[PDB]
């Protein structure tokens, strides 16, 4: 291996590996009832939500825990760790204290079209996500999407990935799961694709604005025949002021024709999206953000890999808001990566300085691709765009620096030896590539890195010119 091989991916922090609770965590509260528990840091105090799974039959679980570890878009929710007991399996997911979604539908009672089309894109652009990673959800409403904060504009997070599957375009999936107001009618006849994912974000989005559900009934058995009829209507009194735009998208997402249906990608750019989310929006930029994702070309991967967990693992949400904002708007089709079109057209906003029609952008884009894209997927995902962009004092704090060492160093000696670096990220294999990596930044020559290495590399990597 050489260096140029090694690849810093958000999931690599995640492994099956073994530990207890209370050697980590302090119990708080329950949160749910399998077993959802409120628990804190014992070492940086943050408190997390911790799913406590009883124990191939695991096998269900180590697949979720495999998709779980790839999700990092600003709308689906966060896996922080997992380890494992002689008896549970433990999922440490980042804690969202907003509530469910179904809290506010049942306070609120009904959305205006601004507020239903704000929480609607941000369903549309996890699932736009998840579909492109050929992820299906399979148990979308509103009591599975959980809100940031208690704040004005807090996000909207997908969570419980436990009826989710990985979907092949050339197989259809056969296996009835879901709830009986969200179910697409083809999951019911048992044989569908990722398109049910869209009928469920239909469900919800005439919840929001009509504050009843399209298809009811007081038992299942009432409600699945309606729905298996697949006939719905929008001639009650709720729905007399309500837009054409709005009833046009509703109409799109419950097409009963599965291929007719609109795509979680379509619907995130419909007119009506567009014009109630102009409103809303009816923005600030980043400064010296270009010579900051520059200091990452060529930079060593242990910095990476330190930076990445820093950034997407460590960092609290009023430390990301606004680069979370920034990533969105240059996002214009919301599904989670910046590609090469959208770099160059949302440029503006990363640079500063205002962006003439007359060549030196597209070369710029194309420097900040080959830094930035730490996985070479061709984009600059999520995780890799908050590292990059986010501000040294915050990213750079004594506390993040410190967590960041004690994850790599495993055995907790306050060294990193050659057998936990490999383990970063490549565990069986022995390589004078590792003993290497180390040297170059070794200046004590024990062969390991201690906290003061650690640290001196990470900050020649975020240095001045
Ligand atoms: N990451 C999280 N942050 C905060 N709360 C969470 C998180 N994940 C799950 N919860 C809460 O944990 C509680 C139990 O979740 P869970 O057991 O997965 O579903 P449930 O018991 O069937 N309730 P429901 O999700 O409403 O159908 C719910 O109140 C969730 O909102
Ligand atoms: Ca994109
Ligand atoms: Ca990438
Ligand atoms: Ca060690
Ligand atoms: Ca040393
Ligand atoms: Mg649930």
């Amino acid at each position: 291996y050489f260096q140029g091989d090694l690849q810093a991916t958000p999931g690599m922090f995640i492994t099956s590996k073994k530990g207890h609770l209370s050697e980590m965590y302090q119990r708080v509260k329950k949160l749910g009832s399998g077993e959802v528990l409120l628990c804190r840091d014992k070492v940086t105090h943050v408190e997390r939500a911790i799913k406590i799974i009883r124990k191939s039959s695991n096998s269900k679980l180590l697949e979720e825990v495999a998709v779980l570890k790839l999700l990092d878009h600003p709308n689906i929710m966060k896996l922080y760790d997992f380890f494992e007991d002689k008896r549970n399996y433990y999922l440490v997911m980042e804690c969202y204290k907003g509530g469910e979604l179904f809290d506010e539908i049942i306070h609120r009672m009904k959305f205006n079209e601004v507020d239903a089309a704000v929480i609607i894109k941000q369903v549309l652009s996890g699932v736009t996500y998840l579909h492109k990673h050929n992820i299906v959800h399979r148990d979308l409403k509103p009591e599975n999407l959980l809100l940031e904060s208690k704040e004005k504009d807090a996000l909207i997070k997908i969570v419980d990935f436990g009826l989710s599957a990985v979907f092949e375009n050339q197989k259809k999936m056969k296996e009835r799961l879901g709830t009986a107001y969200y179910i697409a009618p083809e999951v019911l006849r048992k044989k569908y694709d990722e398109k049910c994912d869209v009928w469920s974000i239909g469900v919800i989005l005439f919840i929001l604005l009509a504050g009843y559900p399209p298809f009811g009934g007081q038992t299942d058995q009432e409600i699945l025949r309606k729905v298996e009829k697949g006939k719905y209507t929008f001639d009650s009194p709720e729905w007399k002021n309500v837009s054409e735009g709005a009833k046009d998208l509703i109409k799109q997402m419950l097409q009963f024709d599965s291929q007719r249906r609109i795509s979680a990608q379509q619907a995130l750019e419909h007119p009506w999206i567009k014009e109630m989310c102009s409103k809303k929006e009816s923005l600030p930029s980043l400064a010296n953000a270009i010579e900051n994702m520059r200091k990452f070309q060529n930079s060593q991967k242990l910095a990476q890999a330190a930076l990445l967990y820093m950034a997407s693992k460590l960092t609290s949400q009023e430390e990301t808001k606004e680069l979370t904002d920034i990533f969105r708007h240059i996002d214009k089709n919301g599904d989670g990566q910046l590609d090469r079109q959208e770099l160059i057209d949302g440029y503006s906003k990363l640079s500063g300085e205002e962006v003439a029609v007359f060549p030196q952008i597209e070369s710029e884009v194309d420097a900040i691709l080959g830094a930035a894209d730490f996985d070479r997927n061709g984009y600059i995902d999520y995780s890799e765009f908050v590292t990059v962009a986010m501000d040294r004092k915050s990213l750079l704090s004594k506390d993040k620096l410190e967590s960041a060492f004690q994850k790599f160093d495993q055995d907790g000696n306050g060294k990193i030896s050659v057998d936990e670096l490999a383990s970063v990220f490549l565990d069986h294999l022995e390589s004078k590539t590792w003993k290497e990596m180390i040297s170059g930044i070794d200046s004590n020559n024990d062969g390991d890195v201690d906290f003061e290495e650690f640290c001196k590399m990470i900050q020649k990597l975020c240095s001045n010119n």
